[PDB]
């Protein structure tokens, strides 16, 4: 179901949300500016997707999760409980959970369009392009 | 300590940042507009404050908080579950949670001055003027 | 055929731009302000729409229609000659066209799809997230 | 009286609206840029003329008008048929309707000056101004 | 006399500044922020009545009034001394205060055309319809 | 006539244009910049009122004057050869001009307002508006 | 008392307000723009210092001061009858008013810190460095 | 291969960026403003479709060309070494070259959808709706 | 002498000031829009280019002409008394008034070469850069 | 001849264009972000060279090219194949190129000169003015 | 006293000025843009500090070091002769100083928390906000 | 040689720099606002001036200087003891300075345009116009 993709989404956002926010905080390295700046910029789309998936849920006549509990829950991105990382570090983990989003929004587009939902897929790929984007740029850091 | 008060606060700012998007998406009644665009103003001075604090931490050799997890750990927020709102609620609630960030941030402003940490006691001045605003705001919403 | 449905559009378009403007108007009520301002984001929006369904009917090689007559030959539009109203029956009658013209853009996507007009539906596509977007909002007005 | 002419003039507005739209969409010729966007601003103009009168006709305690109906019934200004135009024509019917709407801008003028609307005679005086500006203007495009 | 006129409305400007920062503060109710943001709109316009009447009569050869002293004996506006109101009691005082110098501007406007004082009747007429425009609001809020 | 009285003044803009820009370039005194930058407003002004009148000309079906040797026939200003002031001087000599405008505009409007020209009227009082303004301005400056 | 301190320099701002206003009008000399346009700059200042002391008064839960009557009543600010000034005595009387100010909130901030109303402080101090570079400029301009 | 069209459609673009600035330097005729802004707008388009192809092919893990010589290889568009024209010259090589993009960009779009690759559909189709509009005006300008 | 041509070109600025207003007033035919705009851009640039000779005049210990009767002694640009143009008569007068320029430009770029007065230099070289493109411009218009 | 090391140069303006967009598309390493958009903002000033380089070509009554087949004819700058770098690879290729255009662009002043075209010289000492800048920033880069 | 460490802070100002305009100019290595623009921010920060504490101590009745004579007798910084670095080296010799105006500026905040100079001490917290917030940013760039 | 005059028009300008924030400071008169700002722009532009003459010599493959002492070292100006100032003095100053660089600039022109160094001399030309510009304004505040 089309919602059930965007709930799980959802919940990745939040949790991607402050994830990122590690980062921006514990960044070490010459590298630290760049990273702080550009993991801003991360997080903050991040809180953007969390808003926009929730109320696409709404539109779609059913609830959107409420609670930071229910994000942790539906979530399958790992929590960083380290509090130190070379530029490198950050990069690949972002990248990895990128992947991830990747391939959910796939997984929602082909969803959406089963089921007759043009909305949800314009949406989709929009967020795909995005997600392809970054993941390109952040593979050639890692290169 | 300083910086215990500081994280605990941490912890409310991300909390707020996710019960205040409830409201946000969940509000109902002829009010809807206002609230939705007052809450959007709501969340988006928490997600500052969660950076601030965060930062202040680690400003002051300390770790802040990295994940949803502690957050829910060190909060003295309840989590909101019920899902539509009336106008009156909302203000309610934010009244609520103001008044214990209040509460806190005169404890986090006196404690500072007998550590002697002076930037902290400007912070927390800083965000006692705001949510004294604020309290006056609501309260006169509600009266 | 992708422009028929074109037409049609259009001609709710001008209609809804004008019965919009007596909801400008003609509101009563504490209200007056936030219905004022809005109702004029919303006809300001159906001058756009009227004017791109135009020029998609053009581009397509086929004339956009020029008079308000056939405007109100084509419209599915009833005109509101009543003029006074509370906040939620302007509300209420927005939110009806507003289902007719997401029943009609869906048809529009559905039968330019067919016709391998790839431009036509993500004109439609976009339109419909709007118009879902608006559909979800007024529904919590009058909730 | 007063709102009986504004009234007429509201009608003429979005008569002309629809229009010029035509003339927008519709000119053939070396000229096109040119013309679109000359007509997009005379149609934003004409908007706004719309919007004001209906507005004046409120403050004045009266009812505008609120339907393409009653502006078809109350306007003294031809529809255009025709779907294809040299620059030239649309110059051409422009000035005309504009002549139209100088005379009873001036009567307008008049009128409400014998009843003592000192208001309506400055807003009489400054659409004049535009209209003799324009006037000008398209009578020395067509020289 | 012009300047008479002019020196009586400087005295209403000065006192509504006043007044009307009385319901920015202690107007009560979900009302609160748009009657808070609205009566700011309000009294700057106040604010800049005052020096635009002041320096009309300055500009005349006379003196405009100096002293708050001045400014309540020669005003015909009752200050209000009560601290708390709903938003409907706000905007029929409000209105009551608008009737009053919509009059007022009238008698200015006529007076300044009988001795040939041309810009102090623009400048009144000018008021004019920015009062009557507030009224016909006003009035539909309350409604 | 009108147009007559319309040229007259557009003589007269063009020379103050000149005179001005000899006080821009020729005082003397701590005063030179707020005097420089004020001459290079007044000038910037009179390029317009020029431009405006030139165009009110054209737009009643006259011809504006097209060369300086006009302007200098028609104008009633005198000429500056001289070249270095005091800003004393400057405000004198600027303050004597405007009151000859002021005169002018007088006229403008009360020959208007006997031949219909309601357009024109409005120019005019708009015009006396401002340079009442700056002669009471420069007056101020002078006593 | 704090909100008796607030209560008495709210009486002094509105007072301030007119008083400056004066000054705005009836500066003479060559000095008239330099001073019309800080006057403009220091009454708007104090347009704000009211509005913000009356709302620290609402915040603290006391009522601020609501008519021209009791700031008349309140204030230690002597009004300004005369109506023409060189710009030396315009600073010299602006001047005084802050050396009263200044005090005042001195005895604002000490005040606050005793209660332990610490927001209150920071705003008390806050003016404190804007009348202390103020004093400082004006004593300048004396010298 | 999507990648394949891709690079051809990039080829073209910086082709079409030479091609255009052909046009911006030696339009001939009282058009030349007009086509020498336009123009440029063109190839500011040009250049940044050669950047978001170029872009989309190295995400999609290929290789964006990168040189003229391989872009030269790689075109259907015929270079022009003509250095003068006419307006309706310019047009009908636009047009024609617009024409062929158009071709170009259903067959991406329609090859993207085959292998899954919604992004690029969703950029083909983007693109498509910009050259139909193109397409449209300059039709008209011939016309 | 560097300031004798200076004065010369200073004249030609101010009658060329004038003779392209008559431009902007007096062109006839669907070219009006464009030439009235661009003879605006045109007389702005010459009032630039009068102010600038102006004070390199006054810079270089000389008196700048401070007359229109000087201006129309020193120029030798014609002045037109002609009040009717096509597009095509109007470029090709600013043309010759341009190569007169660009000659003198080049004369006082030579001659202050030769005086050691570098300032002056620059000034003329980036005049005659201005001077060359639009001469090129025009020539484009009229081939 | 001007024109001949103008040509010369154009054609490295539109290969360099390429070149660095190769080095936009294609860097590696934790340098990724600045090195892309350094990049864009490098081939950005050289599409502006590029077309100010031709329209001195079109001022100075000559053709400039109009083929990317006669810029790779006319170009010493070698295309780049490589489709991978490190960012200091990067910096020393531009380095490169940039060294060769300074050096041309000095013969272009030298010849410019000779030929008693000031304008060309004061483009070229211009454009020597960013070259040398970058070339020192680069070669701090690389030290 | 409080005016004589203000004074020593405006020599290390002025001072760090120049040191931090020596790391500007020459840093060496791929990180130059990077620190050639952070470094710019830096000073320009100084030279605002250095304005701020010269007009605190004008204010306080004192006056500021007027040469940089003075500055160099009275600061604690040392100068730096060396001309190349790599950025760790600019970024250890930044944190040095840093570490001393923070103790300088505790001292500041601490001695004018004595002598009853709030004032200065909101200055002085102000600044050690930024200056701890620095100081964490630069230990993050070293670890 | 040209980075030997550089050298020591950079010592000039950090030296001004502080020379002019004493003016700054220490202007005494109703003049105070006036020269406080016009200070204010005039020490940036030697910010500026400063930097600019350190990166020409930079460029230059020469050491631009790094310490306040060998500025001492190197300039010819005076610094200023005093801290006490007319307007009158200020200018004074400023003019003698002024006329100094000017000197230096003429110097640095003829230098570099010797040793075939075009970019310094095309810098030097910019700030003599520059200079130039200001000594006739100081010159005209002292006559
Ligand atoms: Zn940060
Ligand atoms: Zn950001
Ligand atoms: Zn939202
Ligand atoms: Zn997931
Ligand atoms: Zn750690
Ligand atoms: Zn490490
Ligand atoms: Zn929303
Ligand atoms: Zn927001
Ligand atoms: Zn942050
Ligand atoms: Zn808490
Ligand atoms: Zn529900
Ligand atoms: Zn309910
Ligand atoms: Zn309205
Ligand atoms: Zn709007
Ligand atoms: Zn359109
Ligand atoms: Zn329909
Ligand atoms: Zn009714
Ligand atoms: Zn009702
Ligand atoms: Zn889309
Ligand atoms: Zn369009
Ligand atoms: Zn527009
Ligand atoms: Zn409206
Ligand atoms: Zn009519
Ligand atoms: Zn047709
Ligand atoms: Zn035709
Ligand atoms: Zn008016
Ligand atoms: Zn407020
Ligand atoms: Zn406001
Ligand atoms: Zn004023
Ligand atoms: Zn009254
Ligand atoms: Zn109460
Ligand atoms: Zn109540
Ligand atoms: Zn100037
Ligand atoms: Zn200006
Ligand atoms: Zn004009
Ligand atoms: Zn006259
Ligand atoms: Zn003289
Ligand atoms: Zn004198
Ligand atoms: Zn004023
Ligand atoms: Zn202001
Ligand atoms: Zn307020
Ligand atoms: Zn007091
Ligand atoms: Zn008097
Ligand atoms: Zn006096
Ligand atoms: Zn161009
Ligand atoms: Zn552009
Ligand atoms: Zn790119
Ligand atoms: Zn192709
Ligand atoms: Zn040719
Ligand atoms: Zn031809
Ligand atoms: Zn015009
Ligand atoms: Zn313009
Ligand atoms: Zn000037
Ligand atoms: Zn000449
Ligand atoms: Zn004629
Ligand atoms: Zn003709
Ligand atoms: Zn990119
Ligand atoms: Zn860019
Ligand atoms: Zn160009
Ligand atoms: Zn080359
Ligand atoms: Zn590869
Ligand atoms: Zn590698
Ligand atoms: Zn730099
Ligand atoms: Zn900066
Ligand atoms: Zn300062
Ligand atoms: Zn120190
Ligand atoms: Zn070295
Ligand atoms: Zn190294
Ligand atoms: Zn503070
Ligand atoms: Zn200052
Ligand atoms: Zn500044
Ligand atoms: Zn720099
Ligand atoms: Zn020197
Ligand atoms: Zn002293
Ligand atoms: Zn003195
Ligand atoms: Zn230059």
């Amino acid at each position: 179901k089309t919602f059930e993709i965007l709930k799980h989404l959802q919940a990745d956002a939040i949790v991607l949300f402050m994830k990122v926010h590690n980062f921006h905080w514990n960044v070490k390295g010459t590298d630290f500016f760049n990273v702080h700046k550009a993991t801003e910029e991360i997080y903050e789309g991040f809180a953007d997707m969390f808003d926009d998936l929730a109320e696409r849920i709404a539109q779609l006549g059913h609830h959107p999760l409420v609670t930071l509990s229910e994000a942790l829950k539906l979530t399958r991105v790992k929590e960083e409980t380290k509090t130190s990382f070379h530029s490198k570090d950050i990069f690949k983990e972002i990248l990895e959970d990128y992947k991830h989003l990747e391939k959910e929004f796939k997984e929602l587009s082909n969803t959406a369009e089963k089921e007759g939902d043009k909305v949800t897929v314009t949406y989709a790929d929009d967020q795909l392009a995005k997600l392809q984007k970054s993941i390109w740029m952040l593979q050639a850091h890692l290169a």
